[PDB]
């Protein structure tokens, strides 16, 4: 229902489909493997309009800020540079990312107090589930 219940530290607890979800995006296999084994933290926090997503693991550790609506230049993990935008709809968070002629979704909601993060591009699509570290 808003954006401030996606805040907190969340760690890796399920995961469905990221290794075909990065076949997909053309991710080369030195990656894909670290992202299979790597069970990350995420940690949302927000004030107001304005949004941080930081995953953290010894495998894997990158971050990005926004501002709800406005685009801006995404460094994915995987080394893309993506035009993204977030935005809170419908209580969920939906991240749209756009790069040479490509689109990818994903979409963050909590679900059982449990953070449920969806991605797809092409129909391929990703589930993981992560619960909150306190
Ligand atoms: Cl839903
Ligand atoms: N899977």
């Amino acid at each position: 229902a808003t954006v401030q219940q996606l805040e907190g530290r969340w760690r890796l607890v399920d995961s469905k489909g990221f290794d075909e979800y990065m076949k997909e995006l053309g991710v080369g296999i030195a990656l894909r493997k670290m992202g299979a084994m790597a069970k990350p933290d995420c940690i949302i926090t927000c004030d107001g309009k304005n949004l941080t997503i930081k995953t953290e693991s010894t495998l894997k550790t990158t971050q990005f800020s926004c501002t709800l609506g406005e685009k801006f230049e995404e460094t994915t993990a995987d080394g893309r540079k993506t035009q993204t935008v977030c935005n809170f709809t419908d209580g969920a968070l939906v991240q749209h990312q756009e790069w040479d002629g490509k689109e990818s979704t994903i979409t963050r909601k909590l679900k059982d107090g449990k953070l449920v993060v969806e991605c797809v591009m092409n129909n391929v699509t990703c589930t993981r589930i992560y619960e909150k570290v306190e």
